[PDB]
């Protein structure tokens, strides 16, 4: 009895060879994440056919041996940014998937700014599930935050020096109910560059115009007067920032701000979790305790090869709801260069502290099946990339981002 | 929420447009037969992907409006010879389909004898399910019964006058366990023609050589004793005959002989059921009672338009097992030219005679969903083609062959 | 020995069946226009592979019999707006082809404004011939004239009442040097609608901003002076207007304005040719003599079936160059509803008076081969759609627009 | 301006990724052989589309780095057995290409004897050029020499010990007139094995039955008289033998016998050229002088790395015509394990002595363009495989077989 990815790779016709190679790589990882939490084999068929139909044709070329073919530059390896199996209370697990949609010729003179890929993905995904992709907030924010093809081409002198010209990042929530849901993030770096204005105020003026044009409530001030201090702006780098939203009924979506910090102390980092003390609550401390715990847990160890750790790379993401005056944080510790053995150890014993034993077996099973390297190699660095925490009203939001393309790094 | 055929037609890439049109026609009928008895949705996906992968690329071109493109002539309409949901007691219904594999150019000077299609289907089907296609009996009988490409091409003067140059017919048992099983039938008409010998003789000499080479027991004497007579040979058409076998472990396969009769009375038809009285048992009359029952049932009615019925077109199929010394009959009433309303009424009230009500609702559901015409048109003749009967050790074997391409006849 | 379209339809794999059917229809007409003026056979292969690769996947679905599958509404039949072999002196004939790029789902809730198709066509066409698609003027005018997806979706209440929501029309000059050249036209109807401003104003303000941003000289005053009047605006329909440009080195492109008139006398039509007397020269009357000639020629005849002709449907296109201060007209007589026999006779004897005998045989050859109907049917109306005239510095610019899908209308 | 293979790889859709990789490898070599003797560009398109359509889908999988995926074993590397530009006087050079058609699953339990690939290639090739593939001699010899699928499967115990189970080899003469011509060779090793009879006997009995059934004259006596001896049979390997024929009008085809020898002196090799003195003429010694010439030429050098040469691997091919009573030889020196620099030098100075200067530049051009390695690496062994000689009624038949997949060996 074959598995859905095996059978499908046997029977399916692929438009392009690179889609076949991406299938061989990803489809096992994806299928095992789906089949190691219980995605009904039919739903596996459905999501794998969406992956075969919508996202892989919108992934860009496959990394060859010297990644000679990768022409759309990035500080990350080619392919997905992550595969985002997340665990919450009551054994509710779900599979998520982030990709910066890359055209087959993005980063080349035929598609210098990678303009179509995101829209082709959106359109294909709406055609697959009609009525499932509401385009309101996309319509409102694409003018203010993003930059279309022609505007980027007229002002190429302004943004050429930028290394990563990323403007649209799409995350798929592959619901267990076969009803995949799109999420879009806009980094305004090219916008703030050509307009020569600060990231802060373009982001917040966009959210403000949306607030008034929509009438919906998005409390956005506290983020602003924190991210606009100077002690903050000395430690973070504001230009690794974006804000995001769900392509849904704008009465249901959210607006998440997101930025990056290189911090020395966990106390120092408490600012980002707290927006400088402004954003404080009975749960703002619940979450920060756990993140500091896992912080010194995974930073207790040494780097592979005795190289010294000077600072610690964290990422941060707040979100603002439409119906209430609330905004909540979500912290990441970047672990791209640690011991996969140590990272896995910290993950599993943190889980054990939570008592997430079902999730523990889930994690180890997904590990062994989807990522053999962590056992075949004692010195291993390539499974995990980010360990993300966030406490919400009834539980933490710990997501273990992976590189489903780690097999290419071995 | 789409259905597997809808979603799949949306996402699947088709190698050829004719495969797409055949999909649009068949896949609803096939999928509704599958989902109208309970084929689990992932099993539906599997069988529909087999149909998409194995059988549709081996079905030949799609009938256009004047059927101008059909170059592989036949007395039947293009497409499957039947789609043949079978019913047995204990609510045991299963789906099976018959096709004369036609190459995309069969019946043209590039493939004048349609040689490859069957082997390509066999090979593809074994590649899909390895170890699931045993080729023993095929290997033994392809030399004696069938005719390869080169032999048929050397002796074209001999068989050119034949209208239907059919030599290999493949039936798929689309098991509910996703494990489709191939069946092959060989009509020796071209063989008996070029060799200028009697059908009876080549058929039974082939089965005899297999009996000795294999040691297995295939009692074939009584069939020969009956089919060799003259009172039989005056009424039946001996040239619409084949023998069949399952591509399986030859310790598990069977050998079925098959022929056709134009009979006047049911009494005179009792011969074929009984091989002239030789083949007799407690069940030989059980099945005959029921076939006479439905015989006078569906023949009591008139033909559409007052055309007179002179005789009755029946088919017959005897079967010989390996482990024992037994041979059993299975009769067919052809209903290609009758009232779909009357044919349906006879089916439902015969079934309702068995008490097969679950099967009754099953039949009417498959009717309304897969065949709207029987209601949209009071005068309708195009759903059913054959009503087949056979009584085995426990229950009857009533199979309601349809034309899944009836919609093409509207 | 096959022909390129025959051989290619034999060997090529098509991504979609509709591309195959469009191939069967168009590829003969296109290939016969190419091979009926002398397009070298490998150049035929190249252009036919471009048509197979770039334009047919961007043509939208194929008209089925009741044309249910056409969801992107229009006052014209589906397919190209024309196939437009143009003739000039010295036996200089070239092939060109207009299409309103339609997405496979344009006019449906997945692509309500047909946004991507034009950009996908542009991108594919640049990928095929790198460095051959300069995007300057597209970049400048896409903001001012056209409407993107999100803007059109936010203001759907404004433009929903419009019947034809056409915003981008692409013409391919299939050069005999295998170097196809793209041309883009923008009708500002949706823009002028949502902005609730006059077509004249947005068009000329866009050209003015381009004049200042680029420094190049596009004399646009006289066109505005004439189109702004009222005696003009009572007879012409101002909303069937666009302006166009070549995707090239903007030091080489042009800007053509374009509109449509329902005129009673040729005298009263002289205005559009002359912009009310402002646009006058030695050639302004040269071209007008010839258009009045063919006007009374093809209007002297009656309509098929005795229906009366009240007015005459003409189109007009003025052009402004960059290096100089000039603007030149080009008139059209619509012949969609006339006798193909009469239309053909007028074309051939116009040519004969002009002495274009080589062009005469060219025309009749393309007729018989690509359009059999004009002979198979004495009463035929379906070959030609537009007879366009323009006299430039040396010779006339008579282009005989056809419907390469006329066979679909039979 | 691209080249046909570049443009085509850009525009063509490939059914399988392996076809794309084989395209990337072969299509440059094939196209440069075509365009380095003058194959007209549209003829290049035609042959490259045949290679894209007929032969590459019938080439088997592409060698990955460890070559795990070649499941059809062989003593040669995967891909064509050669790419075999042939040179004759009057600057008459033509391209031809040999392949053992391998199914995508040949050598696996779904296709253990690689039965279909040759017939699929034949059928496809006839469908492309109807009337261009006469199947007479194939029909006559497929029973006597070859072994079908079922016969090979019944007697698997007999031929399992054989390493190379090759039974059908197809050579394409890619005529400069776009009219490719098929050639088929049958090695009877599996036949002579299962029948347990001598190769000589089955081969010549087959040719004899064809002689009587057809009436045509194929003088085969002297070959049998020589190959039946013992002094011959001690030095030559009789099991690397086949006989071949053209799929054409059997009044035009030929029958070539073919075998292989490991010979010590050129004197002792003169036997195979001469069938032991029986086959003698004015040209029998003409060709032998030249082969001894190039023999001592390319064997005077040493092997790369000082390994000693004990004997010399030669191949031989005699040919029998239909209209006359003649049989002519054609010898081969295998150079698989020599200095590409030395092999090339011998080829070019042989040519130079022959005065084939145009052919000299042709050879060096094809070398540099299609095979860079011979210059990038001073120690190179991988361009050439066979240097074949034969002197016919006017000039020699020197064919320089290459490995068009040499780049895979780097
Ligand atoms: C918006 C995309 C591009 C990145 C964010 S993915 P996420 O898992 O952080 O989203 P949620 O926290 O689950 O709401
Ligand atoms: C052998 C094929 C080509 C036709 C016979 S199909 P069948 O339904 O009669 O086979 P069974 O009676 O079910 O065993
Ligand atoms: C701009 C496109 C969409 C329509 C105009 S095509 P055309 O033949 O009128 O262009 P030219 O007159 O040849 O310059
Ligand atoms: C018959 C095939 C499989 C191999 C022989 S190819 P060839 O070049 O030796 O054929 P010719 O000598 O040119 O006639």
């Amino acid at each position: 009895s074959p598995s859905p990815w095996d059978f499908l790779g046997r029977v399916l016709q692929f438009q392009h060879g690179d889609h076949k190679r991406w299938w061989d790589v990803l489809a096992p990882v994806f299928g095992i994440s789906m089949a190691s939490i219980g995605y009904k084999l039919d739903v596996q068929y459905r999501h794998l056919l969406v992956l075969y139909d919508a996202v892989i044709p919108n992934m860009g070329p496959f990394p060859n041996s010297n990644a000679s073919n990768i022409t759309w530059t990035s500080p990350f390896p080619p392919g997905p940014l992550e595969a985002s199996v997340n665990y919450q209370a009551g054994e509710s697990s779900m599979f998520r998937f982030t990709i910066e949609p890359v055209g087959p010729h993005a980063g080349t003179p035929a598609d210098p700014v990678n303009e179509l890929a995101a829209k082709q993905l959106m359109q294909r995904l709406g055609q697959l599930q009609p009525g499932g992709v509401d385009s309101t907030m996309f319509d409102h924010f694409y003018p203010l935050l993003c930059v279309d093809g022609p505007e980027a081409r007229r002002q190429w002198d302004s943004i050429a020096h930028i290394y990563h010209k990323c403007h649209t990042v799409t995350a798929l929530d592959m619901q267990r109910s076969a009803a995949c849901t799109l999420k879009t993030a806009f980094p305004p770096l090219l916008r703030s560059t050509i307009m020569n204005t600060s990231m802060v105020d373009i982001m917040f003026d966009a959210v403000e115009s949306f607030r008034k044009q929509s009438g919906l409530y998005f409390d956005y001030t506290k983020i602003k007067e924190f991210m606009s201090e100077e002690k903050t702006h000395e430690t973070m780098m504001v230009d690794r920032s974006y804000l995001s939203f769900d392509c849904l009924d704008p009465a249901k979506s959210r607006i998440k701000i997101y930025t990056e910090a290189k911090v020395k102390t966990l106390e120092e980092a408490y600012s980002f979790w707290s927006l400088g003390g402004r954003l404080s609550g009975p749960e703002i401390d619940y979450g920060f305790k756990i993140v500091s715990q896992m912080w010194d847990a995974i930073y207790s160890k040494e780097l592979p090869g005795g190289k010294q750790r000077e600072n610690n790379h964290i990422q941060i993401n707040w979100e603002m709801s439409a119906k209430d005056s609330s905004v909540a944080p979500k912290l990441y510790l970047t672990v791209i260069e640690d011991y996969d053995a140590y990272v896995s150890s910290a993950i599993v014993d943190l889980f054990t502290g939570l008592g997430w034993a079902a999730h523990v077996q889930t994690h180890k099973k997904i590990e062994k099946e989807a990522y053999p390297m962590c056992d075949a190699n004692p010195q291993s660095t390539h499974a995990y990339v980010w360990i993300s925490l966030a406490y919400k009203k009834t539980g933490p939001y710990i997501t273990v981002y992976t590189n489903p393309g780690a097999s290419i790094l071995e």
